[PDB]
């Protein structure tokens, strides 16, 4: 008979496949159809690797401007794709990887290179031997002869990406038992009435689900909990209306932008949002009442984010926190695509981010992120403390990678670890007026550890000081090679900066850098600037920065 995908659903391992997958790199796909990667075939088997069979699992594709041509300008003008194949499983396995029957053997780089997972050449394709881990792997496969240098850095990047998300099997917390209470589940096609449904739970199983780019998911006051199941794919936008004290999203399902305009305004018809209003669509939203609410999100993978990836609606932020694993963000190629927000408490884990735009936002006290695999895209720093004065103590960020950069010039904000201006007064985050700052508000207790960059990259640090910055220790931060110094993207800085109201003078006080390192080279307080390319650090500040050796 006709040759067909034989997807694995046992055990050990699960697959998927969408019967309405479509070829296509230039337009937008049906509205029941799912852009399939043309270049890129994935099967994946559980060890020992034998003659066995091998189960297709689908490889999904995002472009930029989503086939909308008149949106590109509102990218960076690179012309990368990425595809990206998930699949679920509790042993050992894997991973065949096959390009059509005309491309030539090409060696592979997989990214982060910290993985090191065992990588063998035949029969034209490629196998990786992905182990089993209870907080899966996020990882980046590049084929030498597929990269191509990014103008102005000149950063060697995949021109067709191809990333594997390899998760752990779903327990009772993040899939909907059987027989699990008030539940709806729409049928495959346009979803409607979620907005006024009674249900508790929405659960998406298998198919293809899309609410227009005049629509989304409006979850309904009762709504606490919306599963994308593994072979679910859904066009829309999540916003939950319910005040409870949790709002769930969880599944390994996908969740696409790709129906929206660039800064698609709900409030006006979804059409791009006038003077920059800051209205543009979240794929994650809520909006909070008089009493705390967690935000529970797992397995999940947004794609396509028409504006920043998401925001909580409420006076005091203080009473929601985040409970974030086994999260993805893919085909983020717009401006202004940030990564989530880490309210009070949040623990974020297991987590791959493609952004053009903030990344890790460390605007709020006791959160704890790690294990974060970043392919960070032209705009904004890797780390974002910046944009407005605040009181922000006790936080982790631990085992990040940054795969990939590509800025373009001092305007983009670049930096591993950056705090731009103030907006209300600098609304580009660039300013040589540093008056602007709070002496009344500090931030303390922070801790960056084991960063690594790889490939070309931009400034350890550029920081302006707001607010009062104190006890922050940056602990093992490898960058493989630094971008072109014509760029102006790698010097690190922190001028001195002053209260906006009385002129106080912000301080700066045990700002500690260990382990720092720049390529081959070990970087300490004689060759911070010659190396490390520290060399804007103000007097005044001189010596509250501390190289511990
Ligand atoms: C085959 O794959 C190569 C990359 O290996 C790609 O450049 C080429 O366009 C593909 N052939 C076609 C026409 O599908
Ligand atoms: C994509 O852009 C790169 C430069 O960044 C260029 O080398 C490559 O030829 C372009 N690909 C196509 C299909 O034009
Ligand atoms: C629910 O959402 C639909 C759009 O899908 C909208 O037309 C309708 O007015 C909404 N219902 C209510 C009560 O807001
Ligand atoms: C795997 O099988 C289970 C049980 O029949 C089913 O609920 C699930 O949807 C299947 N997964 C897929 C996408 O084939
Ligand atoms: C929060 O609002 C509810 C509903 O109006 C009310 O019953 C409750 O007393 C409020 N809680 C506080 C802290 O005032
Ligand atoms: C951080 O956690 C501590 C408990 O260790 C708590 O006292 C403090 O209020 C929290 N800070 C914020 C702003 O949530
Ligand atoms: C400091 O922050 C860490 C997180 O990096 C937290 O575990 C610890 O309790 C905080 N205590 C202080 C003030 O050092
Ligand atoms: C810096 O900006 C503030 C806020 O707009 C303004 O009040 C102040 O005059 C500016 N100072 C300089 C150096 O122009
Ligand atoms: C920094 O890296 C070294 C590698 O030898 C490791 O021993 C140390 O624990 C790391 N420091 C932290 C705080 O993770
Ligand atoms: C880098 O950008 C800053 C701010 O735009 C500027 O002051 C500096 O001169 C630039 N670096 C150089 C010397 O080109
Ligand atoms: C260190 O790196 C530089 C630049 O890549 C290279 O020229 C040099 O040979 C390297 N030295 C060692 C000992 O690896």
């Amino acid at each position: 008979r006709e040759f067909m995908a034989v997807t694995a659903n046992n055990s050990q391992l699960l697959t998927w496949w969408h019967n309405t997958g479509e070829i296509n790199t230039q337009t937008p796909v049906a509205d029941g159809n799912v852009r399939q990667s043309g270049l890129y075939s994935v099967k994946v088997q559980t060890t020992p690797a034998s003659s066995s069979l091998y189960y297709d699992s689908f490889v999904y594709l995002a472009i930029p401007g989503n086939g909308m041509s008149d949106q590109l300008q509102y990218t960076q003008g690179y012309n990368q794709t990425q595809a990206w194949t998930s699949f679920l499983y509790s042993h050992d396995a894997t991973v065949k990887i096959s390009r059509n029957g005309s491309s030539a053997n090409s060696n592979v780089v997989i990214r982060p290179t910290s993985l090191n997972f065992p990588v063998r050449y035949d029969n034209q394709s490629v196998y990786i031997t992905v182990p089993y881990s209870p907080t899966g792997y996020r990882f980046s496969v590049e084929f030498d002869d597929d990269l191509i240098s990014l103008a102005p850095s000149g950063a060697r990047q995949p021109e067709n990406a191809l990333l594997i998300f390899a998760s752990p099997f779903e327990n009772s917390s993040t899939k909907p038992q059987p027989g699990s209470p008030n539940s709806i589940a729409p049928a495959p096609g346009r979803v409607l009435g979620l907005n006024t449904t009674s249900a508790s739970t929405v659960v998406f199983n298998p198919g293809v689900y899309y609410f227009t780019g005049h629509d989304h998911m409006v979850l309904s006051s009762s709504v606490t909990w919306v599963y994308f199941a593994p072979g679910a794919y859904v066009k829309g936008a999540v916003e939950f209306l319910s005040t409870a004290s949790e709002v769930k999203a969880s599944g390994h399902g996908v969740l696409s932008g790709e129906q929206y305009v660039w800064y698609a305004d709900p409030d006006e018809g979804y059409q791009k949002a006038s003077g920059a209003n800051n209205n543009g669509l979240r794929m994650w939203r809520g909006t909070l009442g008089n009493s705390s609410q967690t935000f529970v999100l797992n397995g999940v993978t947004v794609s396509a984010p028409p504006f920043n990836s998401m925001d909580w609606s409420g006076n005091s932020l203080d009473l929601i926190t985040c409970r974030v694993d086994d999260y993805k963000q893919v085909g983020a190629f717009y401006g202004q695509t940030d990564g989530l927000e880490m309210y009070p408490g949040t623990i974020l884990q297991d987590v791959f981010y493609h952004t053009d735009d903030d990344g890790l936002k460390m605007y709020y006290s006791n959160v704890t992120a790690r294990n974060i695999v970043m392919w960070k895209e032209s705009v904004a720093p890797v780390v974002e403390f910046g944009w407005t004065p605040r009181n922000t103590e006790n936080v982790l960020f631990d085992n990040v990678d940054v795969i990939h950069q590509a800025y373009a010039n001092a305007g983009n904000n670049p930096g591993i670890f950056g705090a731009v201006n103030n907006y209300l007064y600098a609304p580009d985050g660039l300013s040589s007026n540093h008056s602007t700052g709070n002496s009344n508000m500090t931030v303390r207790n922070i801790t960056w550890s084991n960063f690594r960059a790889e490939g070309s990259s931009s400034a350890l640090f550029r920081i302006n000081p707001i607010q009062n910055l104190d006890n922050i220790s940056i602990k093992n931060v490898s960058i493989e090679s630094f971008e072109p110094l014509s760029i102006n993207t790698t010097e690190s800085w922190m001028p001195v900066w002053y209260d906006l109201n009385n002129g106080k003078q912000i301080t700066v006080t045990d700002f500690s850098i260990e382990g720092f390192t720049v390529g081959n080279t070990t970087i300490t307080a004689s060759n911070a600037a010659s190396v490390g390319r520290i060399d804007g650090v103000d007097p005044a500040y001189a010596g509250s920065v501390h190289y511990i050796d």
